[PDB]
C-alpha cells in the first residue's frame, strides 16, 4: 500500500578521450524520519542530503567543503 523510492538510473590536452573528473552522480536516499526534534545552540546540525562537486579549490588557507562546520579560531 505505502511505497516510496528514489531512482538515479542514467598544459593539459584530451584527444579523443573522454574524462569525468569531480563529479557526483546518484545518491538515491529514501528517507524518512518519524517524530525528528532538533536543537542547535551556535553550533551547526546538518541532517540533509549534500553533494558538493568541486574541481579546484586553489588558495592559500581555503575550505573546499564547509559542511557541518564550526570555525571559531582566535588569535
Amino acid at each position: 500500500k505505502e511505497r516510496v523510492v528514489a531512482a538515479a538510473e542514467k598544459g593539459v590536452l584530451y584527444v579523443g578521450s573522454k574524462t569525468k573528473e569531480g563529479v557526483v552522480h546518484g545518491v538515491a536516499t529514501v528517507a524518512e524520519k518519524t517524530k525528528e526534534q532538533v536543537t542547535n545552540v551556535g553550533g551547526a546540525v546538518v541532517t540533509g542530503v549534500t553533494a558538493v562537486a568541486q574541481k579546484t579549490v586553489e588558495g592559500a588557507g581555503s575550505i573546499a567543503a564547509a559542511t557541518g562546520f564550526v570555525k571559531k579560531d582566535q588569535l
